[PDB]
DNA sequence: TCGACAGTGAGACA
DNA sequence: TGTCTCATGTCG
C-alpha cells in the first residue's frame, strides 16, 4: 500500500486512498441508505440528580456484548451490519490491526464542522482509523501548546475514499478539528473506528 | 453536567 | 462593505 506519513513533533499520522472512486461511489450509496444515526429526540437522562448527555447526530456499531461510555453513561453499539463489516476487513487488511467498534459522523455540508478537541483516552487501548466517504473536507492539526510556544500546523484534505490513521502519540499532543468551510455543499460521511479495551 | 454548537470580534481580501 | 476564516457563551 501508498502512504503519506505525516510527520511532526509528536505527531504521527499516516494517509492512504483505501477505495478507488469507483468502489468508493457504491459504499458510500449503501451507507446513505443503510446507516441509522442517532435522532435529537433524546439530550439528556438524569440520575443521581446530575444530568447526562445522550449521543446525537451519530452512530455507533460494534461486536456483540460490547459496552462503551459517553458523557458519563455506559452504552451498547449496534451489532455490525454488512457494509461497515467490509469497511472494517479492508482497514484490518492494509495496517494488521482489528477493530471492535466505529463511530459514524454525518456532515451534511460545509456548515457542520468540529471543533478543536482530543478523542477520550480512557476507554481505547493503538491507532484510530478515520475512513472518509462523500465530499472531501480539510482537517486540521493544532499542538496543545501553541499560549506557551508556536508550533506548526498541518493540513489535510480527507479525499472520498481515504483512510487516515492517527497512532501514539498524535492524540496526546495534538488537537484536531474539521473547519467549516462554506463552498462546500455535499455530504461527508466519516467512520472512525477503534478498539475499546475489555478492562 | 459538560459536550456540541451557537455566538462573536479581529483580520484578510474581494 | 460583504463574506469568509480563525480562535467564549449557552443550554438541554
Ligand atoms: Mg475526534
Amino acid at each position: 500500500m501508498s502512504w503519506r506519513h505525516i510527520r511532526a513533533e509528536g505527531l504521527d499520522s499516516s494517509y492512504t486512498v483505501l477505495f478507488g472512486k469507483a468502489e468508493a461511489d457504491e459504499i458510500f450509496q449503501e451507507l446513505e441508505k443503510e446507516v441509522e444515526y442517532f435522532t435529537g429526540a433524546l439530550a439528556r437522562v438524569q440520575v443521581f440528580g446530575k444530568w447526562h448527555s445522550v449521543p446525537a447526530k451519530q452512530a455507533t456499531y460494534g461486536d456483540a456484548g460490547l459496552t462503551y461510555t459517553f458523557s458519563g453513561l455506559t452504552l451498547s453499539p449496534k451489532p455490525w451490519i454488512p457494509v461497515l463489516e467490509r469497511i472494517r476487513d479492508h482497514v484490518s487488511g492494509v495496517t494488521g490491526q482489528t477493530f471492535n467498534f466505529v463511530l459514524i459522523n454525518r456532515y451534511k455540508d460545509g456548515s457542520d464542522h468540529i471543533c478543536e478537541h482530543r478523542d477520550d483516552e480512557r476507554e481505547l487501548a493503538s491507532p484510530i482509523a478515520s475512513v472518509s466517504f462523500g465530499a472531501s473536507r480539510d482537517f486540521v492539526f493544532r499542538h496543545k501548546d501553541s499560549p506557551s510556544r508556536r508550533v506548526a500546523v498541518v493540513r489535510l484534505p480527507l479525499a472520498h475514499g481515504s483512510l487516515l490513521m492517527m497512532n501514539h502519540p498524535t492524540n496526546t499532543h495534538w488537537y484536531h478539528s474539521l473547519p467549516v468551510r462554506k463552498k462546500v455543499l455535499a455530504p461527508r460521511v466519516n467512520l472512525t473506528f477503534r478498539k475499546i479495551l475489555l478492562g
